[PDB]
């Protein structure tokens, strides 16, 4: 009788690298790269706030358009490209900075302030900010100005007897002429100090025209400070003030800010990219870079391919027809054929695997308020940097996902072949003395077995010792 | 007669993790992770210079409570959190900057120079900073002040014949009134402008009231300019200069200030954190991010477990009673019973692990000034980034810890698996005709062997053509 | 007969490392890291343009001794060490991100416009600058004058309608005293406006002298600006401006400035580094940490010896006559004696050690524009986080670069040792009744085989059913 070893085959399988080969054909594998978003964002888990025509900066400072977003809170707010202002032409110096500030903090809550002022116009207002038909300037900002031909000096003080930092925003006028400075102010020039117990600022407004904005050649500048509690903001201005009306709560917490023109649907997801959410799963993604929430890490590769089958078609050709399990038992007897898979070592290769992918599949990482990583200007050397941190951090990623795949791919090769050893092994032991290797992966019986000692080999219960003789005098002619 | 191979065991081992297999018990393991500082900072073989009540900035300045820390050399200068200044109040842009400057540069060491003044008081005090129960403002800096009511242009030279790069500190006087500036300097305002033959910095007093720090309104801000060898410093003032006495050297070596509350006491170590020094041999530690000197590396696992054993418990069951190596053999004669451990395969197993832990236990690495990692104040983009550079950085070596850890375990585990298959299959062809091998990892001999053979057989003595007939009578019956 | 196996050796091999030992001897191996340049930079395929006696700066504002550098356009711009200025002393704030900025546009191509001015002097001059042996100030930089002992505010537009961005060079003038201030612009001050409708800027002219530079105390002050398509370039200026004569192109593309001294030749490489070019091969190189093009990663090691043969002299030593193949038999007849070499199995090792070097060899990335490294200033925090990055760069590719590999000599080791394993199980099986195995890599055959026999054995030919009974009569005597 002839007892043979095999393992099964795939007609088509599919190919996978390994770090020997290269390109090899493999029964199964299973992607590690998501690289399709589903071009629409989610809102939920995370709380998201859809800016539409308002920078945060804009919602931040008070803008008629913007009045919709006020004591917001958000994890992630959504900045689209589309947005534009309304108001009287703004500059706000190092803003990319103050825009972080107020990102991290999640929130817009406001709360505003009795600031005692005594001799000037508590209410500056511009045609350039149209609110209910009339001239309104900003929401959260006063600007005073002169009030009966006088501007004195303006020394107020607002303690900081609560356990918030508290954020003051403040600016300067630029009235663009010599003209409207003494129009506005009453006065030739002006200077604006603030302070607090631990740092100082000032300013003095520059006058000059500037190309118009909205029919407007003047500016306004914004600076902000933060009170510590304990500690007192103290303002002395002699004139082109526009007065806080009170403070924004200072928080840190898990949120950010991110560029995006996507629609924000009904789905939930973990992972948040500019075009739409990504499924929480592969390790790795090439969708982007920009990223908010549990991501897969950002790879420069356009495929990953994870072995989760064995080497495709000494033991000879894969059996097609192998259905049944992996590896397994083909036999030919004096009562003819037949087949059968052997569940032991199907199964040890079978979780094996899942045991490989379980460790890899699924496990991401969350991150919040990472840096900018897209640039509409060309500022130097800080922005340099940034960008080289970044393609620093991502060569070295995908560097280890191109080895990691590679070594595991190794692995799932060597292990599954190493089954269908021991499995033959294991047979031989069962025919220590019964039967011969052919060199084909098939035994020689030497004893004239019928199917019921087959099925006694296939599950180790067979006795090389009832057997003996038969053999001895079948292959040495005893 | 029959003869067993077989390794030792261990009636309670441990686990390790590894690549394949996720959790497995294996007899021997070390770990990896430094996870505990000893809770004091060691004054050897590093110069700590610790800084009771004084920031680093305090002693360069000179204050009344730092009139202990003057020409200093340290390699790491500790900072205590508990430091506040007890002098006029100060305010220095860009301190952190300042901070570093003279942080790395591992001195205080101060030479006063001969700067040819004139028509000044070279001598201005304040009752803020109390030396000696009296006023005495702060030690490197000269304040200058009008002297017979007039405060003529100071145009003064300092040319730097050295080869020491200078390190200048001066600053500018801000009263906090138009009432002082005139009783101070004579003048309505003031302007100080200092340059070399490569850089120019000017400033100018910016009159109004701040809060009240020591009860006084005014503040003195700090600047400095670095004087390289063939250049000269020119000092050109009208006026709120407080000027340098002479200069500090710069010089650049291993030196840096850590932020940490933790006594220094008497012991020896390499790797200084916080909290503390840490034992420089592991190859991680999870203590800090914030390190001095020679140290493992920072990750965020908790352990990891390096296999130095064999897994626990084809081969029969592991002997626990196995005591004299870790692979031998067992047997069983018409004399009895006996065991002995074989020692060529126990020592190669052996040198095989003690070479792989060589070469990763004790190699660190030394570093120096490194940026800051944690901070008290929120900044905006530059701080965002560097925060965004250290958490990469960990999570890559922490990455890279792991899957070395996983690739030395599997190794380790396979490195002894197959020692025990060479012995085995050693022994076999000892015994190539005399024997069976029973799928046990037995043998079974068919001469009738005594003990004196059996050492003989252990030793690779044994003479298969001595026992040639004997066990073919035995085995076929011949 | 005796029919052997085994493998190559050589008389004098070479020292490789692997994960498990260290140091072992292998017939073969190559070097991965290039630590060897060539001393002089190619000219080709890259565009270098040679800045000699001239800064990058230089060229871009124009000098006398730079005449040579105008609408030049390189990938690479080569800085040399010994670069001087040769004009008017010059100041630029931020100089490095200027330098930044016009190093990666690759050019200095220049277009000229006409900006309308009025009553001032439209050519001012000094002999600081010496071309054509006469005065002439810098050429791209228009210094404006008093004209008729009057400056009138000067108010000037000039409009961006072409698809380029802009940019602008203008400057303020710093005469160094008060004579001058009233002498050049008839002015006891001035103020210079610059903006558009995106950014502001403003200067102060300030007044007072500095160490004199080729005889003159005076300085002047350089700034720029980008104006964006549609927008427009605004100056207001009551004096002491340099106003620009037009405007640079802003480009964006692969090219970079190099500071090096060594001479550009005739060759060709893609790879350049400070001190000439590096052959684009191996994949890792220690010359240098500043690069231009498709460069070999920088590492820290001094060697990686990557294995390309196998373990040098179960199987007896290595023969060192074998000369026609890695792996071969040797034989022993009543013919006598003769070797031949195994083809298959040396093809086979040498296509998986030949795949695993193609997949190195010659494999690296194209980079441009990196941030700086190295410094000849002390700057403060943005340098010190410059400085960390770097390094953290660099252990991270040298800890990759070990590890690959020590695993890639673990691998080839035991990737040659199975292919002798495998000869020796498939000679057995051709043997299987006709021979024993005597335990030291050779057979011993049992019928009387002849020199024709032995052949048919190394081909697989053999057939073991026409030898049987006569090899069962020799060992079992039957
Ligand atoms: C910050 O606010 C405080 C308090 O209002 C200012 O102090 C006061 O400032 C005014 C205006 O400079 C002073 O009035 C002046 O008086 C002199 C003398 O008669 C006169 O010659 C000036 O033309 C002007 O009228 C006032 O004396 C002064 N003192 C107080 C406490 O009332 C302070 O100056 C402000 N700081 C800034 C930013 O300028
Ligand atoms: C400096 O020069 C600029 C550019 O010429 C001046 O800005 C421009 O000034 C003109 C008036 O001379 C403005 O035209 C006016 O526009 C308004 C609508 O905004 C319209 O209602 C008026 O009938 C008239 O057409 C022009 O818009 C304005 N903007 C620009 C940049 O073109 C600027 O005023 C000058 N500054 C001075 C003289 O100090
Ligand atoms: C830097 O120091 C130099 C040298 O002391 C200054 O030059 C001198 O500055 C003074 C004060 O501005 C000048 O005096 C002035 O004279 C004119 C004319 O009589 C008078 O109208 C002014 O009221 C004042 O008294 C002096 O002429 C001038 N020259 C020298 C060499 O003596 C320089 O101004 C200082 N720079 C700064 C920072 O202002
Ligand atoms: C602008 O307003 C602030 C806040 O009111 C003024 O600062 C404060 O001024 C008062 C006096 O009006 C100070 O009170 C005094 O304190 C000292 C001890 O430091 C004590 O000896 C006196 O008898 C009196 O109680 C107060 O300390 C001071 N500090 C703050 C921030 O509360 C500031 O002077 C005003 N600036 C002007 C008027 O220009
Ligand atoms: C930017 O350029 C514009 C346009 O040239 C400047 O506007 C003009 O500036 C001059 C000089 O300040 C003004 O002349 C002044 O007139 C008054 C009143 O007679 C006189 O008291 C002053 O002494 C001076 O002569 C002029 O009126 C003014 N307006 C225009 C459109 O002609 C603007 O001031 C410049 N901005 C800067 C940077 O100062
Ligand atoms: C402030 O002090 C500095 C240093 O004394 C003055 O700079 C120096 O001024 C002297 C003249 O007092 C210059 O000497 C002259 O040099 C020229 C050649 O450059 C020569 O032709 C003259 O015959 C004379 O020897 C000297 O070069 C100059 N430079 C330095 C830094 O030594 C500066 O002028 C003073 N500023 C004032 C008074 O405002
Ligand atoms: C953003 O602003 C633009 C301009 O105001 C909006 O476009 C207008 O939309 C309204 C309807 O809401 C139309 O009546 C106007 O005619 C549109 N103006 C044009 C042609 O620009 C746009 O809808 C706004 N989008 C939001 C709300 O984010
Ligand atoms: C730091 O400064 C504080 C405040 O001066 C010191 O605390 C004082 O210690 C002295 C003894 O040295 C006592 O007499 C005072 O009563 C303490 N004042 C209080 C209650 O704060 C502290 O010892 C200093 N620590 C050092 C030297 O670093
Ligand atoms: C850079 O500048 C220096 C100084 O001008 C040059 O050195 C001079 O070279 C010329 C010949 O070209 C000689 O006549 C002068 O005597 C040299 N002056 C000295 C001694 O410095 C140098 O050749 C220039 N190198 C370039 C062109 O990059
Ligand atoms: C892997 O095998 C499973 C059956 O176990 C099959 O459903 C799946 O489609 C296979 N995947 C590929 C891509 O071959
Ligand atoms: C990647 O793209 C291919 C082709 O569109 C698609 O079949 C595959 O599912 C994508 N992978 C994922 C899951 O993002
Ligand atoms: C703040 O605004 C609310 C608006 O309803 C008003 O009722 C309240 O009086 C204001 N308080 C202060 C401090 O101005
Ligand atoms: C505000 O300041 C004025 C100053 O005259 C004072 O009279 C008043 O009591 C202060 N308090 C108020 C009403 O806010
Ligand atoms: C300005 O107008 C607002 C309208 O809500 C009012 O509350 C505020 O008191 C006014 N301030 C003054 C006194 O001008
Ligand atoms: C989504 O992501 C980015 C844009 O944010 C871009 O690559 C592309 O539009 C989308 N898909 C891919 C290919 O990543
Ligand atoms: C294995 O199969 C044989 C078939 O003859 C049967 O006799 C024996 O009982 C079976 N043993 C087990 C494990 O059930
Ligand atoms: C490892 O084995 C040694 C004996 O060789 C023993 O002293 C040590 O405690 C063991 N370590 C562990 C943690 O099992
Ligand atoms: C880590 O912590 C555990 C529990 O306190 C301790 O047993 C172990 O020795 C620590 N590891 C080291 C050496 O820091
Ligand atoms: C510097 O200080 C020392 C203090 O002992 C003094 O002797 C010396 O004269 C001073 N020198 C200068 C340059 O002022
Ligand atoms: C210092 O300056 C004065 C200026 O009058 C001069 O007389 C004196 O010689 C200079 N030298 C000294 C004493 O430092
Ligand atoms: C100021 O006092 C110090 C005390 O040591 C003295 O050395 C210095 O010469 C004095 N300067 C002047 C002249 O005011
Ligand atoms: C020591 O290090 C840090 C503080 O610097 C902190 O985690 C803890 O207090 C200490 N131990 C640990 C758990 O690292
Ligand atoms: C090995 O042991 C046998 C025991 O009979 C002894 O005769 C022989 O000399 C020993 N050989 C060695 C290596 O000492
Ligand atoms: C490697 O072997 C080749 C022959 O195949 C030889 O030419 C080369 O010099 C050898 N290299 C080394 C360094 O041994
Ligand atoms: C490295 O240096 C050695 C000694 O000069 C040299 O033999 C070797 O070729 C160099 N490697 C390369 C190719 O740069
Ligand atoms: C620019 O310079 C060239 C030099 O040949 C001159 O012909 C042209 O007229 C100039 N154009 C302007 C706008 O000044
Ligand atoms: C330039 O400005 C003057 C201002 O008087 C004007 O007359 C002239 O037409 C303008 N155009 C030229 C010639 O550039
Ligand atoms: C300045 O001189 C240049 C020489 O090329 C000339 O083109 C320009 O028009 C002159 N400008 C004036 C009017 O001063
Ligand atoms: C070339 O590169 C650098 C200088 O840029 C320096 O290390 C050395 O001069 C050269 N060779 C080496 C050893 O890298
Ligand atoms: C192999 O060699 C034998 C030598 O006897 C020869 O008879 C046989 O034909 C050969 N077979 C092949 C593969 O050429």
């Amino acid at each position: 009788a002839t007892l043979c070893l095999g393992h099964h085959a795939v007609p088509n399988g599919t190919i996978v690298k390994t770090i020997t080969n290269d390109r090899i054909e493999v029964t199964n594998a299973t992607e590690l790269v998501q690289n399709s978003s589903i071009g629409e964002i989610c809102d939920s888990p995370h709380q998201i706030l859809d800016g539409e025509n308002c920078t945060l900066i804009d919602a931040l400072l008070g803008d008629p358009q913007c009045d919709g977003f006020q004591n917001k809170k958000w994890d992630l707010f959504v900045e689209r490209s589309k947005a534009y202002s309304n108001c009287y032409p703004y500059d706000v110096p190092d803003y990319a900075s103050l825009r972080s500030l107020v990102a991290s903090s999640g929130t817009l809550e406001f709360k505003n302030e009795s600031f005692n002022w005594t001799g000037v116009t508590q209410n500056g207002t511009s045609s350039a900010c149209i609110r209910g038909s009339s001239s309104s300037f900003f929401s959260r900002l006063n600007w005073l100005t002169h009030l009966n031909y006088t501007y004195p000096a303006l020394n107020v003080t607002m303690p900081n007897k609560e356990q918030f930092d508290k954020l003051y925003i403040w600016g300067v006028h630029h009235p663009g002429t010599d003209k409207d400075q003494i129009f506005l102010y009453a006065q030739s020039s002006g200077r604006i100090t603030v302070s607090t117990k631990r740092s100082q600022q000032a300013v003095i407004p520059n006058i000059g025209s500037r190309p118009r904005i909205r029919d407007i050649p003047s500016r306004i500048s914004i600076y902000w400070t933060i009170v510590k509690p304990g500690d007192i903001l103290l303002i002395n201005s002699t004139g082109n003030l526009i007065a806080p009306r009170g403070y924004f709560k200072i928080r840190s917490g898990k949120s950010s800010i991110m560029r995006s023109d996507a629609p924000i649907g009904k789905c939930k997801s973990e992972c948040i990219t500019p075009n739409g959410s990504i499924p929480n799963d592969k390790p790795f993604q090439n969708v982007n870079r920009i990223t908010y929430g549990a991501c897969p890490r950002y790879v420069k590769h356009s495929t990953l391919k994870l072995a989760t089958g064995m080497r495709n078609v000494f033991i000879e050709n894969g059996w097609e027809g192998m259905v049944d399990g992996w590896y397994g038992f083909r036999h030919q007897n004096s009562e003819g054929r037949g087949q059968a898979a052997d569940l032991k070592s199907t199964q040890a290769a079978i979780d094996q695997i899942n045991g490989k992918l379980n460790r890899l599949i699924g496990k991401t990482n969350e991150k919040f308020h990472q840096i900018e990583k897209e640039f509409s200007e060309v500022e130097g050397r800080v922005q340099d940097l940034e960008k080289y941190v970044e393609d620093t951090k991502i060569d070295l990623w995908s560097y280890n996902a191109e080895l990691l795949v590679a070594l595991e791919n190794q692995h799932t090769i060597d292990l599954t072949d190493s089954e269908m050893n021991k499995l033959f092994e294991k047979t031989k032991k069962q025919l220590r003395e019964n039967a011969e290797d052919m060199g084909n992966g098939c035994f020689k019986i030497y004893h004239k077995c019928d199917n019921a000692c087959i099925e006694s080999i296939r599950n180790e219960t067979y006795d090389h010792n009832v057997y003996r003789d038969e053999a001895l005098n079948n292959r040495f002619q005893i």
